């Protein structure tokens, strides 16, 4: 067996294990990392093998217990248990929701607990991780499940802090330079506003390769929207060019 769920445990996972039964849930908080994936494979298979006569009610009380297991796994160390909680999120997501009718806003629900989990772990300092989360979290925006919610693309342009960790900021603006070329800003939840708020503010972050990424953005936006990127930034000219970034944006600008 497992070990006990503290007493913490218990009451917090309440509804997770009025769902899965504490067993499971005592497994997934288990000190022991075969155990936590084997709960977390267990609710990928508990949810599968739901038949679609199951009472809606029921149906959804799952998702939210198993959306609470998945929250808590995506912080975990071990690869293996991360990525069966990305196997279940994404059956949950890509599957289960559409096969039982519950709706987009339970999608919604899934995308929004789970987010801004797999965005820290984009700040891990081991580069393969980083990838596998930032390719998660782009693989999601794309779903057909998930692109129509527009979640994703406003969660990632939110404001940067200038002092942000360097893995994580670099995440930021490499998801969002990838996902903006790949989407544009026509329905996507990416519009000029949004995306030069965010390129602008990442400008005054205290590494270079921030930076760098954050003008490739505005580069491109410019590109397509060359009235609408001159208006937002402050106006050219000597003074402003002593700072080297406005140099190169301005210059650049001419070269383009």
């Amino acid at each position: 067996e497992p070990e006990p769920l503290s007493e913490k445990a218990l009451r917090e996972a309440s509804p997770a294990i009025e769902v899965f039964g504490e067993a499971l849930v005592s497994g997934a908080y288990s000190k022991s990392w075969s155990y936590r994936e084997d709960a977390l494979l267990a609710v990928y298979k508990k949810l599968m093998e739901m038949s679609v006569s199951t009472p809606k009610e029921d149906l959804r009380n799952m998702l939210r217990a198993a959306i609470f297991l998945v929250r808590r796994a995506i912080k975990d160390i071990v690869s293996s248990v991360f990525q069966a909680s990305l196997k279940l999120l994404k059956m949950i997501i890509t599957q289960y929701v559409p096969k039982h009718k519950l709706g987009k806003l339970e999608t919604s629900h899934c995308v929004e607990k789970t987010l801004p989990g797999l965005l820290s772990r984009t700040g891990d300092s081991s580069s393969r991780l980083r990838i596998v989360a930032a390719k998660f979290i782009q693989e999601m925006a794309l779903w057909s499940e998930v692109k129509p919610l527009q979640i994703v693309p406003v969660h990632l342009v939110q404001l940067l802090k200038p002092n942000s960790p360097t893995h994580l900021a670099m995440s930021r603006v490499e998801l969002v330079e990838c996902l903006l070329k790949e989407m544009g800003t026509e329905n996507s939840g990416f519009t000029i506003s949004n995306v030069m708020k965010f390129a602008t503010g990442a400008l005054e972050h205290r590494v270079y390769e921030v930076r760098d990424v954050a003008l490739r953005i505005i580069f491109g936006m410019y590109r397509k929207h060359k009235a609408a990127i001159l208006e937002y930034l402050p106006p050219d000219d000597a003074s402003i060019r002593k700072t080297v970034l406005y140099k190169t944006l301005f210059d650049g600008f001419t070269k383009i």
